[PDB]
């Protein structure tokens, strides 16, 4: 049986931020949820999350995929583990003790963590790890026979401790009877005096020793959020490239962790996948692709352009320079140009709009061609309309569409017209004005 | 005498690809092709080159620079080899084996490589290198006299020889005759073997170190692909900056392996060069600019803006958000501005155009001046027209001009106006509506 | 009692520039400007500063701030020291003799070199430095009791003399009343020859070690301008992240100098600030943002926009794919859309432009709605005009406003109108054509 305590009560006063230090984003979810995901890995059996600051917001976050448990003032780590009493005293396993503010902990390390813990019949094992630079972090105490004695702080470290490279990550697994029983013993409570009252009663203490020190990272100001940020923007990126997916510069492409791609998918450098995004085989991403809660589907060429909250078939060619807003799609083969934006509209299979256009809340049909400079209208400074665009319509350039209107399939708008009427099908809508040529008039200009 | 034969039959079934994995692009060619330049550099009297999978597509790559020989089923690296016999056993000189997909090995090391086998009068030279991190690679077995032994992989390596850090990158050069000799005595054949057949004779074998292990990268999967894209890049914006060119960042900067830049030329992070680019001297790329196949003259301003297939004279200023699509010259001092869009058309010397306009397929004088809103039309729907715009025309904002036209030299378009007919030299041309003001209207909406 | 003299003579052959060395720029400023800073840090009583090549241009980056004195012909840093003797000479003091290439140095580092001269009473300290390859540098020869003996360079180095890891950065202090005599007892004058003038005498001779090597980086090319560029990027980045500012990617995100960033302003990866820029506090900037000396209020998104000499309040949005050129000021909660671009224009609180729009030359009030593809027309191909925009009023998409011209409070112009005369309060303008549809013709195209 397995048991696990997530810690989250701490502010980050070093952030520079009101928002809980936890709830800061890495590659688009909190840290805590990374946390979440890595102890998933050991199917813990309960699981129990310690909270504190802004309460409400985190528990937003992981609500219904987690016990919570407050803890009013800030009395440290071993009164944060003594609110989860009332929920895990009394129970036979291996209880984790996890803090919130190291996201790159994976859960094949807690798994490992776990598995030491029971190979080695611990009363408690401790997360460790080795670094040249030990400054700041506790340090573990062993013996001529490797047994673990105690971590020592660089408040009791003396100049022969003060060199030992193996330090504490803040992450242990306790046997869960023994540690709430120990709790009661011990201006702030620690979860690292725990192991004293063990060392007392010579109960068996052990270390895992985490193979990659920078795994162990916790993030206490800005500085380390962006090397986590760094260090998972590069694991996501391998993944990929590992699935068949090329990158002109791994380290210099920004996908969030749930964005999905197929593989043949080729991403030149700086590109941004946020969110729920997936993108199709074989499609082509530019440097400046900015996508947002999209599908892109397969063999789409995405040229320098932003495409938020929309739907994009397969053969989709936009760019560069375009704009997709919010609740659109582009049937297949569709071509969006250059400086052209479409919002809250479906376009339908082949339509094209290459150049200085908008369209606005339009259904638009099949193989339509939108010229140059083409506008739609549909706000009037209160309410917003609806324009229904057929089949095969040829939109004149330099045209302004005014809402709410229908083009019938076949029609066509003469270039430069200002359409407030309905086009019926098959016929042709002109309204704008003649030709009118001065001669010898631009001498006086 | 030097002889030279490149691997390039193997799939690469890691890459998750049906293009063959040498094929794959590395700073604009392939890797095959960057494998080919660097052996040049001996000068080879007789170069033969090995393919398999999708033969067509790699004969297209090196046609006419080097001879080929099929093979047909993946029978290992010594049937590779045995296909050049028909071309090469009865030949006096020294056999150069390359793969295709190590792009990072240098010509200047492949000089040394022939320079130490013949110095050495080796009938077999291994290229190879030292790491601190040696598995999976065959390690180069040697004595206390330093007489390299034998290469042992890891299915024969003993814990003593697992601990080799020198291995073998996979490139070598054989003696010609005894080479293919030794083929004929050796479930597949490995060109390692033949190393097996010269210890039994006791024929001399040697290894040359290579000083950069970085050097000898192996592409087999995308991941790989990137760091050779990493290095590759790198060496590159190098060379350009001892060149004379300035980087922001060169790390961040993707310049083609076969662009020129003169000095002085200024080039911000994020700025990609593709393909047969030239840029002159003096000239300012900002971040984002992307350019392909384009000549570009001296001190020109590039301000984040797209050029495709294009020509740009000195002085011309372009962007933000521009684009120079295939087919187009921008004369001297031209200026092109945010959101223009530039098509098929040649624009003659200090016209300018520098906001939200479209110019395709036209052929413009110079000293013309496009105002903001400019859309030409050359699409009905199946033909494509043309127009001509004349030296010191000023078209005005917001206007159409609807192709086949003409504009005169010094003839002037009224703002909003949509033109059909040719405008005489000199004259004026107005077709829009008049201004009627409504008191007291605007209170009812 | 400190002095300071700083070298900034010679050309830079290997830069491929006519521009001095020293004036060749590193994240804003000048390399020199960077030295002239650290300097400051030792409150020299009299600063000097030797010129020679282009002195003009050199002198207006740093007139008023220090002292100068023109070297005529390249006779080495011994002739270039002398220059000082008119000014210094016959002063009791410390004399601080740097480099203008060396824009890394930092002034905690000049103020560890005056403290060390002192404290150890020495007539030449020398700033050294550790590398595990010295190769070019002058070696820092010391004996068994760490005396510092004297420097030898690459040319009467023996062999155990060329494995010294402690070179030699090119940076002293020296006592001014001794080194001004001894520079008289000295094809071309070194200021490392000075030191044996005080070897002979036995005069004290120290060294402090720089700690971080890299801080030494002397930039004789552009591969080393882009390595300064490189650290003082990642220096700038630090600083703005411990002060509260989330980066992305802090090694790709382009900050210069003076730049002022207010805490939890989050930036994407990217974002390109130059000048005197100003960052409000929770403003989020996205990749691709570009912002040339221009202030920016609070709670504002700037989405892939380029903002120059400009002046943007709290709460405004803009982008993607925005413009606003300089001297434009953009009130409260204003919105600036994709493909905009404002002009020399006041734009009142909660305007809003959010497409293919053109604002030149304009005066706007506060709540005005421009409809997409609306042109503001100031020149006439001599003649810059300008309009007045009231609040309230509601700009037709795809109109043409005219100036000089005023549309008063509440005004409205239709859309497709070309505005030529002013629009009275609570008015409304069209000026457009009437549709005509036209039956089965459709059928002739």
């Amino acid at each position: 049986s397995n048991f696990a305590i997530i810690l989250a009560a701490g502010k980050g006063t070093r952030m520079k931020s009101d928002l809980p230090k936890v709830l800061h984003k890495v590659a688009g979810i909190s840290m805590l949820e990374h946390v979440f995901r890595s102890v998933g890995a050991i199917q813990p059996e309960k699981t129990v999350t310690v909270v504190g600051h802004k309460a409400e917001l985190v528990e937003e976050v992981l609500a219904g995929q987690t016990e919570f448990v407050t803890q009013s003032e800030q009395l440290g780590t071993g009164h944060a583990v003594m609110m989860t009493e009332p929920i895990l005293e009394g129970l036979s396993g291996h209880t984790l003790v996890i803090a919130g503010d190291t996201p790159l902990i994976t859960g094949e390390s807690l798994k490992n963590l776990i598995d030491f813990h029971i190979n080695h019949k611990n009363v408690a094992t401790i997360l460790t790890a080795e670094t040249d630079n030990p400054f700041g972090y506790g340090r573990i105490v062993r013996n001529d026979n490797a047994e673990v004695l105690r971590i020592v702080e660089q408040k009791d470290a003396t100049d022969f401790e003060k060199q030992i490279k193996e330090i504490n990550t803040g992450t242990y697994v306790f046997d869960n009877e023994r540690l709430f029983e120990a709790l009661k013993n011990i201006g702030e409570y620690y979860i690292t005096d725990v192991i004293g009252i063990f060392r007392e009663t010579g109960e068996k203490v052990g270390a895992y020793t985490l193979k990659d020190f920078d795994e162990s990272l916790g993030v206490n100001d800005r500085v380390a959020l962006a090397t986590a940020e760094s260090v998972m923007r590069r694991r996501i990126n391998h993944k990929h490239m590992v699935n068949g997916v090329s990158f002109v510069n791994p380290e210099a492409t920004y996908i969030d962790i749930d964005v999905e791609i197929a593989s043949e998918v080729q991403i030149e450098a700086n590109v941004t996948l946020k969110g729920q995004t997936k993108i199709g085989a074989e499609t082509v991403l530019t440097n400046g692709t900015y996508v947002v809660d999209s599908t892109i589907g397969a063999g789409a060429v995405i040229t320098n352009s932003m495409i938020e909250e929309s739907s994009v078939a397969d053969g989709v060619i936009v760019g560069p320079y375009a704009h997709i807003r919010p609740n659109s799609s582009l049937g297949a083969q569709v071509h969006i140009g250059n400086f052209v934006e479409v919002k809250g509209s479906s376009i339908g299979e082949n339509t094209k709009a290459g150049h200085l256009t908008y369209i606005g809340n339009c259904e638009v049909g099949s193989n339509v061609n939108f010229g140059a400079g083409t506008i739609t209208v549909n706000y009037d400074g209160k309410n917003k309309y609806k324009t229904v665009i057929g089949n095969n319509v040829f939109v004149g350039s330099n045209s302004t569409i005014i809402a709410p209107v229908e083009l019938g399939d076949n029609s066509l708008v003469g270039a430069g017209s200002t359409i407030t009427k309905d086009v019926p099908a098959d016929a042709i809508a002109i309204g704008r004005g003649r030709q009118i040529n001065k001669d010898e008039y631009a001498t006086r200009l």
